[PDB]
């Protein structure tokens, strides 16, 4: 196999036998074969749009297909086989439509040679063998490979955010069109300038999509607000919801109301505690456990059903006993785990089996006590603008350090905890995404009522951090956003974090420190241009980085 899309890739070069995340060869190869079929759909879909007869009937299929190949999202080979079969039928429908339109507009049959992604077909028995030759290493030129895979990696992060927006009824034609433009581009031989322009266009589409999901979440469930979140436990059985989907949360809360089953969040569902629509339920206890990578022991000790709305779902350890109470939904899949089917249009998912099972389980084991404060998304921070600006003017807040992003299991990530603990006491950390678990359970206190850690939400809520920076740029009359007293020390893990990075680069942010390692999908030549154009830097020592950031460098 060959996969290098996440920060934990083997030796920081690529996983070739079994992923470091646990992804076996057969699963990795099936994901490559699905991406190949998605490229075939994109070739014809792009041509139909160019002929003036666009077909958007595969929009949700493409977002879901891409999302299913994100790190820790779907482990069920049967799901990938079904998606590949369905994708082939969808592609052939587009091909037949294209051939007739082409003939009508040109007066002759289409006859130009097409990449194999547009024409290969087979039943499920042929998938495993075909998958071996259509993976990442099929691109021999290392720079072309780097730019194509960087585009697909950023694109799948954008696809995940666009899928959550779509779930809530929010869509923009430019996003779905770009999915096919970007996928089809990877079957073409393009210049370096054209390839880099597509990556920058993906960053601009990450801005669009992150703004759209921000709109969808806040319009539907209200603007996040300051909230104290309990991290201890109650005395009833509960259901633990993890991942990122807030519509699944809305439905789970409604269905569990009055049942005697409590609701707890986990991981990237922590921000559901900040939304006014969800704070109205007394049976919503709080947040359980820590980061996604600690879930084996934490899902075990939770004792009740666990619902994964999105990644990250980690394979069970041999000794784990919670498979019978593990539930997947949306694009998540796991062999042996019960899956909750998609809601009908205008309807709701059915979580009745989780509630019935939860009533038979003991209450969660208390693993810690106390609280976490958060809810500093853009509306909430802009409502406190006068207070924040006065604190900056007085010198009470010397600098903001953006430490948003996605966490992981490598030991080198203690760097983020150590940066948080050693930053001067007149600095404020801005966060979003599971990177927050490296420093959100400390006692950093506050500066005149403003907490030293301001959690805006999920990784997608890095959007709020950009909105805040743009507001401060205007307030302080600065010509360049980089001249604010703000440093960027971002942790990344999977493809949504890469989409956030591309959005920040499109927004003109320079000098970002990215860690704890730099992506394996950046070839030496591609890495050099990113350094040249954007001044992206690796992390250094805690002492060196703190000193440099405090000097604005
Ligand atoms: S998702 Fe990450 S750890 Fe898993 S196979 Fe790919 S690069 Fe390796």
């Amino acid at each position: 196999m060959f996969c290098f899309q996440c920060q934990e890739t083997a030796k920081n070069t690529g996983c070739t036998v079994k992923g470091m995340c646990g992804k076996p060869e057969e699963t990795a190869n099936l994901q490559d074969l699905l991406i190949f079929v998605l490229r075939g759909i994109a070739i014809y879909g792009e041509k139909l749009k160019e002929l003036g007869q666009p077909d958007r009937s595969n929009d949700d299929f493409v977002l879901q297909g891409l999302f299913a190949t994100i790190t820790n999202a779907n482990w069920d080979d049967a799901r990938f086989e079904a998606m590949i079969s369905e994708g082939l039928a969808r592609r052939d429908k587009l091909r037949n439509a294209f051939l007739a339109v082409y003939k009508a507009k040109n007066g002759k049959d289409f006859s130009e040679p097409l990449p194999e992604a547009a024409t290969w077909t087979g039943d499920s028995t042929a998938f495993a063998e075909k998958a071996k030759s259509v993976g990442i290493l099929a691109t021999e030129n290392e720079d072309v490979r780097s730019l194509r895979e960087l585009l697909i990696i950023g694109l799948k992060g954008v696809a995940a955010y666009a899928e959550h927006a779509a779930v809530l009824g929010f869509r923009k034609t430019e996003i779905d069109e770009f999915m096919l433009e970007a996928l089809a581009s990877t079957t073409k031989d393009l210049s370096v300038d054209e390839m880099v322009a597509l990556v920058m266009k993906a960053g601009g589409m990450a801005v669009t999509t992150m703004a759209l999901l921000d709109e969808a979440n806040t319009t539907t469930y209200g603007n996040p607000e300051i909230t104290q979140v309990n991290i201890g436990v109650g005395k009833n059985p509960g259901i633990l919801i993890s991942g990122h989907d807030l519509k699944d949360m809305a439905e789970l809360l409604k269905q569990t109301e009055g049942t005697g089953v409590d609701v707890y969040t986990h991981g990237e569902m922590l921000p559901a505690n900040y939304y006014p629509a969800f704070k109205k339920y007394p049976h919503f206890v709080g947040n359980y456990g820590g980061s996604w990578w600690q879930q084996n022991p934490e899902f075990e000790s939770f004792n009740g059903p666990i619902l994964l709305t999105t990644n990250c779902l980690v394979p069970l350890k041999k000794e784990n006993t919670y498979l019978d109470r593990l539930y997947t939904t949306g694009v998540v899949g796991y062999e042996g785990a019960k899956h909750i089917a998609d809601r009908p249009a205008g309807g709701a998912k059915d979580f009745s089996a989780l509630i019935a099972q939860a009533k038979k389980c003991p209450p969660p084991v208390e693993i810690e006590t106390g609280s976490i404060v958060g809810g500093f998304a853009h509306h909430q921070v802009l409502a406190l603008a006068d207070k924040v600006v006065e604190a900056v003017k007085s010198g009470a807040i010397k600098r903001f350090v953006v430490m948003a992003g996605c966490d992981g299991r490598q030991k080198s990530r203690s760097y983020y905890t150590e940066v948080a603990e050693n930053l001067p006491k007149d600095t404020v950390i801005l966060t979003a995404g599971c990177a927050k678990y490296r420093y959100n359970k400390l006692n950093l206190g506050d500066i005149g009522g403003i907490p030293r850690v301001l959690d805006a939400g999920q990784c997608n809520d890095s959007y709020s951090l950009a909105v805040i920076a743009l507001k401060l740029k205007e307030v302080f009359g600065l010509d360049d956003i980089n001249d604010l007293p703000v440093s960027y020390d971002i942790a990344w893990y999977e493809q949504k974090a890469v989409a956030v990075l591309l959005a920040l680069l499109f927004l003109g942010v320079k000098g970002i420190r990215l860690g704890p390692t730099l992506p394996a999908f950046l070839s030496p030549n591609v890495a050099k241009v990113l350094v040249e154009n954007f001044n992206i830097k690796p992390i250094g020592t805690v002492q060196d980085d703190i000193a440099a950031m405090m000097a604005g460098k």
